[PDB]
C-alpha cells in the first residue's frame, strides 16, 4: 500500500531556495515519480549542515493544525535525518508580494489579510502553542484574497499547569518583533504573539518595505551600530514608551488597535478573538 505523505527523498528534485530559518532551510522542489518534469511542485523544509529532535517537534505540530489561515502539511521524507514537505503557495510571503502589488492590495485588503492572521494565530493559542516568530516573513499569499502563516520552527507548547514556555535557546530571535518580556525575563506567552503581530500588522500596512521596516525603524530610534547592547537599548527605549510611528495613509482607529498589541504588560494587553472584532468593525 502507498501512504501519500511518504515522499521519497530519490523522486524529490530541487528549483530554489524559498528561506531559511536560523537552522532549517527550505527549497522549492518538484516531486516528480515518473521523471518527467510533471510532478506536484511541494515547500521542502530540512535541516541546514543536532536540531533533529526540534524538527520533529514542529513537524508534528504542523501535521495536527487543520485551518484554512495555516500552512498544509503534505508529508514527509525521512539512515536517519528528516525532511518536512509542506504545500507550496507561489505568491511567497508579505515580504515579497506586498511591494511588488502594492496597486491590487488596498486597505480593506489589508486589514482582512490582519483578520486572517489573527484567526491563524487564535486557533494555534487555544491548541496550547505558541508561535515565537509571527513576521509578514512567515505569513504568506495563497491568493488577493488569502493568507495562511507557514512558518513554524521557532513554535513551542505550553508547559503542565503554567501560562509561558521558559525559552531556553535564544540565539537568533526576532528582537524588534519581540515583547518586553520576551526580552528582558526571556519567558515566552500568548499575549507575546499579539505584540508580535502588532509588527507584523505595521509591516502590512507598511506594504513591507525595507527602509520602514521594524529592524530599520527602531534602529533609527536606538542607534544604528550598538551591536551587543542594541537589546538592552532596545528595551530602554520601550521603558520611556517610545513605539513605532503610525504608517503613512493609515487610519488612527487601526493604528490604535496596534498600540494596544504593545501594552508593556501582558495581562493588560488585547487578544487575537478581540482584534477580529476590532477590524471587521472597521469594514
Ligand atoms: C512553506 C511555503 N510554501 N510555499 C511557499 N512559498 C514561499 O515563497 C515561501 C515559503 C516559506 C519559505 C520558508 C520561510 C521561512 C522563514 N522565514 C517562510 C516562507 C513557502
Amino acid at each position: 500500500e502507498v501512504d501519500p505523505t511518504h515522499f521519497e527523498k530519490r523522486f524529490l528534485k530541487r528549483i530554489r531556495d524559498l528561506g531559511e530559518g536560523h537552522f532549517g532551510k527550505v527549497e522549492l522542489c518538484r516531486y516528480d515519480p515518473e521523471g518527467d518534469n510533471t510532478g506536484e511542485q511541494v515547500a521542502v523544509k530540512s535541516l541546514k549542515p543536532n536540531h533533529i529532535a526540534d524538527l520533529k517537534k514542529e513537524i508534528e505540530i504542523l501535521r495536527n493544525l487543520y485551518h484554512e489561515n495555516i500552512v498544509k502539511y503534505k508529508g514527509i521524507c525521512t539512515g536517519n535525518g528528516i525532511k518536512l514537505i509542506m504545500e507550496f503557495l507561489p505568491s511567497g510571503s508579505l515580504k515579497e508580494y506586498l511591494p511588488k502589488n502594492k496597486n491590487k492590495i488596498n486597505l480593506k485588503q489589508q486589514l482582512k489579510y490582519a483578520v486572517q492572521i489573527c484567526k491563524g494565530m487564535d486557533y494555534l493559542g487555544s491548541r496550547q502553542y505558541v508561535h515565537r516568530d509571527l513576521a509578514a516573513r512567515n505569513v504568506l499569499v495563497e491568493s488577493e484574497h488569502q493568507v495562511k502563516i507557514g512558518d513554524f520552527g521557532l513554535t513551542k507548547a505550553i508547559e503542565t499547569d503554567k501560562e509561558y514556555y521558559t525559552v531556553k535557546d535564544d540565539r537568533d530571535s526576532p528582537v524588534f518583533w519581540y515583547a518586553p518580556e520576551c526580552l528582558m525575563q526571556s519567558k515566552f506567552y500568548i499575549a507575546s504573539d499579539v505584540w508580535s503581530f502588532g509588527v507584523t500588522l505595521h509591516e502590512l500596512l507598511t506594504y513591507c518595505d525595507s527602509d520602514s521596516s521594524p529592524m530599520a525603524l527602531f534602529l533609527k530610534m536606538i542607534g544604528p551600530t550598538h551591536g551587543q547592547m542594541t537589546v538592552t537599548r532596545l528595551v530602554n527605549t520601550l521603558k520611556e514608551g517610545k513605539r513605532l510611528p503610525c504608517p503613512p495613509n493609515c487610519p488612527d482607529e487601526v493604528y490604535q488597535l496596534m498600540r494596544k498589541c504593545w501594552e508593556f504588560q501582558p495581562s493588560n494587553r488585547t487578544s487575537f478573538q478581540n482584534l477580529i472584532e476590532g477590524f471587521e468593525a472597521l469594514l
